[PDB]
């Protein structure tokens, strides 16, 4: 049965882990996957998380199955975090949230739900964008079309090209937006642009799908959700795939959510029943630990305060590394200006390297990055910064 | 987009949870889902599990992503538990295991892997059987055919009908077997029958797929795997979807595994790369907590000893309830003999009620069971046994 199976192509992002494994050189620098590192180059468990796990260890009395949609408190807290404490969507009961195994899992559930219960045939994703998006939607049998987004020469959001590109999108099509911290450009729409996009979306009849994996990494928790809330204020229907992998440092516990929004309570409930059916034939019910940690923290004033501060510190360290990176490049002799990286929100640096330069950095300097030229700024520390820049200056 | 979505049909098993929720009557007895209960009617966290979680809370230093296939130690321990400490499959490196979100998740990964990378068109499942099997395989685009298995009149495995039924199965077809504790009959093949089935399977050219969710609940950990090992000794290829939900009481942490076996190391690796691709576009990587607990326990002699004893106690309590159930039915006036339930392995009791009787038990007595007439013996306690039997005697 398996004699003719062909080897699968390596994943451009997740595949870096395997290459790093094989490389036995001592000075390897991992700037591939979007994972936060502290000044010591480690990816620690948040303190607020440790305290939540301590609490669970002492008060948890059973591991009995959660409902198909997960922990109810988790859903409410996720909705508040997304739409705002007193949002009308929450009051009118127009939203239903299902706990999922990570943001990627949320995207899969959304894709299966769409393919089987709606007339959606196309999903529009940005270019440049996150490769996993095409893979997930394609695996569900939906076609992916790309829309322009980045002005590679000026390092800004090419709004005109974006609008012009989406005009080929027909009503009933799904258009995917990154809530904040666009992966990989790091350039997000301004509030006014978000408002124009929401407006346009309503007229064209698109079904907006927001991938929200970095809430809190651009400017703040509430600020990062203004784009989404702008859309939520005008749309009757929408979908949100969010993740707690990064803002909680719960990467391997797979904590995400898929939120469905309909015109009214009656409609979202009927639709959500089908979303639950898509989960039922996938993994049945979600893993409790990670989501439990998130629910516990967001529900406890004390823990939540500690957590928000830790998030703030993470965002701030990355912002400081961007300056140090740019500065160190200038005093190391870089024959090019990489100051535009200061405007980029999120964990990454993008737009200054070719795939060959990335390949040379790996083979000759042991510096690992995505072939697209995306480097994880969150992986830079005061210790690896010097050798990292020396390697870069050597390939420019 | 969602105006015309139709409400989804309730799940015959998972749907009981919602009905129980709505029923406000005080004396409700939940005998639906297969979850273990102790004498007090609670589903506790195993002591060995609590100790493992204590250990993780103190030694875990990061929540960084696991590889697509999960924790490596978890895979090795799962293989040893399945094939035996010094199995040839392990020595020859013919097996690859991917940690999955539960046994159901394992089945989904196997189904997606099969549909996309092989010529498999049909999957054969038993009748009676577990409804979720058809749902999962059908959702992947594979057709499900049923094979006879139970002698409803004698309450035994109808081997002749089984063989005769599978003769319509062509080479290249997938045939699904329950490793032990057949759900819901509780009647498993004898070692000799397993050997005849393995033999037959090799000649017909079937691809065996074992659903192993109750290892340790029939007779013991090693004994329950003899059927599987019988097949593993003669087949070049096979698939195993196992679960730790029950034998570890880790239901909501979603701990399962999908093991792939090929003729040689070279072939399993190539095939496994495609299985990883199927996971990549689903949930990306598995939840660490649950599998970590399992790896920790199976790797620590002390913890493992405690765990094996707890498993032994669970199997023993269920066995004692079967006797008490049968006895209490006789002294309560049952006009029928339910002694055949003593031979049934696992958590359930099956074969003595009609769907109407089950419906009446619910509506009039607040006793909840699956419409198929399957009751969770593991849910019976010395306290609810009397009223439970009184209700049953009233509907016979
Ligand atoms: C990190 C990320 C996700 C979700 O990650 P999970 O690990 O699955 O929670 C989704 N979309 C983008 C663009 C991301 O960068
Ligand atoms: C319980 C069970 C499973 C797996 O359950 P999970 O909760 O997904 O781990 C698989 N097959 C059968 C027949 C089962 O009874």
């Amino acid at each position: 049965m398996f004699e003719n199976i062909t080897t699968a192509p390596a994943d451009p992002i997740l595949g870096l882990a395997d290459l790093l494994r094989a490389d036995e050189r001592p000075g390897k620098i991992d700037l591939g996957m979007g994972v936060y590192n502290d000044e010591t180059g480690k990816t620690p468990v948040l303190t607020s998380v440790k305290k939540a796990e301590q609490y669970l260890l002492e008060n948890e009395t059973t591991k009995n199955y959660l409902g198909i949609d997960g922990i109810p408190e988790f859903g409410r807290c996720t909705q508040e975090l997304l739409f705002g404490k007193g949002s009308a969507l929450i009051n009118d009961k127009r939203a239903r949230t299902a706990q999922t195994p990570g943001g990627t899992g949320a995207l899969r559930v959304a894709a299966d739900f769409l393919a089987k219960n709606t007339s959606v045939k196309r999903v529009w994703v940005s270019n440049p964008g996150w490769p996993t998006h095409k893979s997930v939607f394609n695996s569900a049998g939906l076609e992916v079309r790309e829309y322009a987004y980045y002005d590679a020469e000026n390092h800004t959001l090419d709004f005109d090209a974006l609008i012009n590109s989406l005009n080929e999108a027909q009503a009933g099509d799904v258009v995917l937006f990154h809530g904040c911290c666009h992966n990989p450009t790091g350039i997000d729409p301004t509030l006014e642009q978000w408002q124009t996009l929401a407006q346009l979306s309503v007229e064209k009849g698109w079904l907006p799908l927001f991938d929200f994996a970095y809430q809190g990494f651009a400017r703040g928790l509430e600020e990062d959700a203004e784009g989404l809330r702008a859309f939520a204020a005008m749309h009757k229907e929408l979908i949100v795939a969010s993740s707690y992998s990064k803002n909680f440092g719960l990467y391997n516990e797979r904590v995400g959510a898929c939120t469905l929004v309909a015109a009214d309570s009656e409609t979202v409930d009927r639709a959500f029943s089908q979303m639950k059916a898509a989960i039922r034939v996938n993994y049945s019910s979600p893993p409790a630990h990670g989501a439990s940690v998130v629910a516990t923290i967001l529900s406890n004033d004390a823990l939540r305060a500690i957590w928000e501060q830790e998030l703030t510190d993470m965002r701030q360290r990355i912002q400081r590394m961007r300056q140090l990176f740019v500065n160190t490049l200038q005093e190391k002799g870089a024959n090019r200006d990489f100051s535009f990286t200061i405007k980029q929100n999120g964990m990454f640096f993008f737009g200054g390297l070719t795939k060959e330069q990335v390949l040379r950095l790996r083979e000759e300097f042991g510096v690992y990055a995505v072939a697209s030229g995306r480097l994880n700024v969150a992986g830079m520390t005061p210790d690896n910064l010097a050798p990292l820049c020396e390697a870069i200056v050597a390939v420019l």
